[PDB]
């Protein structure tokens, strides 16, 4: 049985190898069990300095979500997160606008909808629009990593053509696709 909560299933992975791109982080995820798990209920993380993977920086980065960490990871030079679950969206057009250091990829119903395939100091990208064909819980996953230094990850979403954006949080997230009452 998988726990039902108003959030995405979160996994954190650390490494002492360099993360340069999405492929490197996905390979890290493939290579071992998560260094920690957590509930991603308020996906607006950071900003901080001096490496996400060292000391208590992950806790600080995750903020309101850190109280759900399964363990306190040891130090690494590089690290990142893999989030997966469901997000309630009505049929219509949407676009992400993401602030991040380093890179990331977000997919909805298996299709990439926001990609930065490289390292970067903090930068905000307004991504191209996509459509949702049927109202309901949509499958969503995210990866984000830090190669070192500063770190931030805030992927906001607009349903109104970029006039207003919201953080993905417990209002609309579901870990399993069932309706959370938590
Ligand atoms: O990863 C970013 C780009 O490289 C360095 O400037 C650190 C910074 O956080
Ligand atoms: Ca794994
Ligand atoms: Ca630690
Ligand atoms: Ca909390
Ligand atoms: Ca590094
Ligand atoms: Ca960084």
């Amino acid at each position: 049985p998988d726990s039902l909560f108003a959030g995405l299933v979160g996994e954190y992975y650390g490494t002492n190898s360099q993360l340069n791109n999405i492929s490197d982080f996905r390979a890290l995820v493939d290579s071992k069990e998560a260094d920690a798990t957590f509930e991603a209920a308020n996906i607006s993380y950071g900003r901080g300095s001096s490496d996400v993977a060292k000391g208590t920086h992950l806790q600080e980065f995750l903020g309101s979500d850190a109280s759900t960490l399964s363990t306190d990871p040891g130090d690494n030079t590089d690290g990142g997160i893999y989030l997966q679950g469901y997000v309630y969206l009505e049929a219509g057009t949407y676009n992400f606008k993401v602030t991040a250091d380093d890179g990331y990829e977000i997919t909805i119903n298996g299709n990439p909808v926001a990609t930065v395939d490289n390292n970067q100091s903090v930068y905000t990208v307004t991504h191209a629009s996509f459509t949702i064909s049927e109202s309901g819980y949509q499958a969503i996953d995210m990866i984000w990593w830090d190669q070192g230094g500063d770190y931030v990850f805030q992927p906001t979403l607009s349903a109104d053509g970029g006039s207003t954006y919201f953080v993905l949080d417990s209002a609309i997230l579901s870990s399993t696709g069932e309706t959370p009452y938590t």
